[PDB]
């Protein structure tokens, strides 16, 4: 009954990465880099209201290893930095100023990453993600965020944060997320999915239920649906996948032996 | 039956710190404002190296301070590597309840904290400076008199770390967890491991499936105790505890190494409590 290698990722641009992964995965390479060159395909940003590009970037390998950077600075495959946050230190989260002087002490070149066309936006106005299941059966995620959308100055989104953004457990499954990230951070969102698939869902259901108890917590809070976007897709060891969010019109890609195709999501707010 | 209110907290000098928590409580104050006042106490003393003012620097000389907080409505703030700042959970209040943002770090946290009026102080102490030149956590949940949970988690750790290092403490289904309509869990210890497994969010979810505190927090220890494992790396150098609280106030908490205590207040007294551990 397994499905494998399969991976999946967030939005239209998920299916050029898809294409990349599948270089690594279709030739029996592993998941984690697979993940880690799918989204590096993107990464190759809008800044915050400071004029500072800032990026956030996690990653997350089958053995429980994991590397995140958030609001670096020039440098240009936070991924690959936040790869190197697992691979090369004792910690698993590296921020603003340190995450940059780490990247430098490792090699990456730093860049101007605003280009003259978003700082003239800027001036006027005054993310990825990616799961895969490899060949062995190893499961690993990535995403990365460049848009600040001229947020305050070290704003941190869903994106670096270990179960919100992502969330990669071998034994179980996978999941990654789509909308607000302060709102996926709030509720914990991938770790919630993985743990349900724990508890015996398909990732189908998962996903469905996940969105179905935030649903809830939203308007506990006193806030419109219509103002909140959450959704997350998920695969479990099997290769199964699934997908939900609150509001229709995401779209994400996956590739397995089928090709790959982008698909839309069941949603809540009807 | 309801035990409220009740406050918990983590590590011996939780015990002082419950009695400034109580002083709100045992008035029928919020859950929020006692965890804040409890845990800015730890965040004052500059003989406690672990919290705010008095915090052993980074390797690079640098006082880095995380906090973050939770209330009884999903509502969440935390500031992570912010410098001269000697109460971050206030500056993580202040995130969440005057911003459309629920965690900032580094630069902007300290220019976002002067933008609400706190002052830059400096956090270096002469005796943690001089343990640097050689050389080369409190968490805080509680359950009202109306029966709202909310929590507060800050520190300074861990001790010569990498600059830039962020740990579970500031870190929401990390360090901290609160949902009022099952529980509320707190983490301390190897931050990188209550990360690895978002702890929090296990415990409290662990309750929601219907394990006791107690229970919910020895399940989420022994998953780390297993990824330790699987990961090839020995138990000895680990430690990491975990204190819960349920909505009726049942409260319960684990540990991997012995040593590890929590302080716990309700109408009967503060009391230390030894928890069980896993590492026998």
């Amino acid at each position: 009954t397994t499905n494998k290698p399969i991976v999946l990722s967030t939005w239209n641009f998920g299916l050029h990465a898809n294409v990349e992964a599948w270089k690594v995965l279709s030739k029996g390479g592993k998941a984690l880099d697979a993940v880690e060159k799918g989204v590096r395909l993107v990464e190759d940003g809008r800044p915050d209201r400071d004029g500072r590009v800032t990026l956030d970037a996690c990653i997350m390998d089958e053995n429980y290893n994991i590397g995140s950077v958030a609001c670096m600075e020039h440098i240009k495959n936070p991924i690959s930095v936040a790869r190197a946050v697992m691979e090369k230190t004792p910690h698993v989260m590296l921020v603003g100023d340190g995450a940059l002087e780490f990247a430098l002490s490792q090699g990456f070149k730093k860049e101007n990453l605003l280009t003259a066309e978003s700082e003239k936006e800027w001036k006027e106005w005054l993310t990825i993600g990616m799961i895969a299941l490899d060949a062995q059966g190893n499961l690993s995620g990535a995403c990365t965020t460049s848009d600040m959308a001229y947020k305050m100055h070290g704003r941190v989104g869903d994106s670096p944060i270990i179960g919100a953004g992502l969330f990669v457990d071998n034994e179980i499954g996978a999941a990654t997320a789509t909308g607000h990230g302060e709102e996926v951070i709030r509720t914990v969102g991938t770790h919630l999915v993985v743990e349900l698939m724990n508890q015996g869902r398909t990732p189908q259901q998962a996903c469905k239920e996940a969105v179905e108890r935030i649903v809830k917590i939203v308007n506990r809070r006193g806030k419109n649906l219509k103002d909140i976007q959450v959704g997350f897709i998920a695969l479990n060891k099997k290769g199964e996948y699934g997908a939900y969010c609150i509001q229709d019109g995401f779209n994400f890609a996956v590739h397995d032996q089928k090709g790959n195709r982008l698909e839309t999501p069941g949603f809540a707010l009807k």
